[PDB]
């Protein structure tokens, strides 16, 4: 059960945008949310940015937590991985950028036994989780520490060697002013003609509506109780980031999932090389 729709035309698109917003968001509760979510202090916002890696690492050090997520994958990403593969067992090279404990990595590794995955995260405890997974295998997976906003992926990944990059619930954790750095870093490992598969929180997702006072860092940008952060993307903001860093939009769609979750799921192409 799914229904996919594309609205074209200035008037048609705007009318639908506002209709869907009003069906999730009470239109007067919009003003209420903006007044109630008062802004975190500059001092604390600086600390949260400086401690981005530390707060994720502390999250992964928790006990009493099932970090693993069944059904976290999607049919859409699996189909994208079957595209342009002549043989089911053909070698395919991927990067799972911001891999966490591997909830996207390991399901993808069971798709094609000659998938080779680079995988990186800035949390050392996440990387240890990856390396201790039952499915971990150095002939299938090269995992390494990398802060995507400032460590060059080329230190570990040969240039233009990757057939697909996954960027799944990662970019929303990055400061909006630094998101472009992440995509520029990724650009250099991706083969011309190949894509980033993106999925992340979207505007007016349930989580955004639940955040309270002194959780708001900025428009669409919140800190969670564990100090990690979530930005809630609009389609246009996300497309502009990718266009500004050299990609072409293929797919860029809101996903409504029923509790009304709002995600953005997208596919952005690195252009074929020219003359
Ligand atoms: N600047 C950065 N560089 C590298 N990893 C980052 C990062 N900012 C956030 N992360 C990582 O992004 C992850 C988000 S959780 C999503 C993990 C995985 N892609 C999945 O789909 O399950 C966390 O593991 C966090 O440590």
């Amino acid at each position: 059960h799914h229904l996919e729709v594309l609205f074209q035309g200035p008037h048609m698109a705007s009318l639908q945008r506002k209709g869907l917003q009003a069906r999730i968001l009470t239109s007067e509760e919009e003003e209420k949310l903006k007044r109630d979510q008062t802004l975190v202090s500059d001092f604390k916002q600086q600390k949260l940015e400086q401690e981005a890696q530390k707060n994720w690492d502390l999250f992964y050090k928790r006990n009493s937590t099932n970090f693993f997520k069944d059904r976290h994958w999607t049919t859409r990403e699996f189909e994208e991985l079957r595209s342009c593969r002549e043989f089911e067992d053909q070698k395919l090279t991927m990067l799972e950028a911001g891999c966490g404990v591997g909830n996207c990595l390991f399901p993808l590794l069971e798709e094609d036994p000659n998938i080779f995955a680079y995988a990186c995260d800035f949390s050392p405890r996440a990387i240890e989780y990856v390396k201790q997974n039952p499915l971990y295998d150095t002939e299938r997976c090269k995992v390494f520490q990398c802060d995507l906003t400032k460590d060059d992926l080329l230190d570990h990944v040969p240039p233009e060697s990757v057939d697909v990059v996954m960027l799944i619930f990662v970019l929303s954790a990055v400061h909006p002013d630094k998101m472009h750095l992440v995509l520029q870093n990724i650009y250099k490992v991706l083969k011309p003609g190949k894509s980033v598969l993106f999925r992340d929180y979207g505007l007016y997702d349930h989580a955004m509506l639940r955040f309270k006072a002194s959780s708001k860092l900025g428009e669409n940008f919140y800190v969670r109780q564990d100090g990690t952060r979530s930005y809630f993307f609009t389609d246009d903001f996300l497309a502009q980031l990718f266009m500004d860093t050299g990609y072409e939009e293929v797919v860029n769609e809101y996903v409504f999932r029923e509790v009304p979750r709002v995600f953005l799921q997208s596919k952005f192409l690195k252009p074929p090389k020219n003359p």
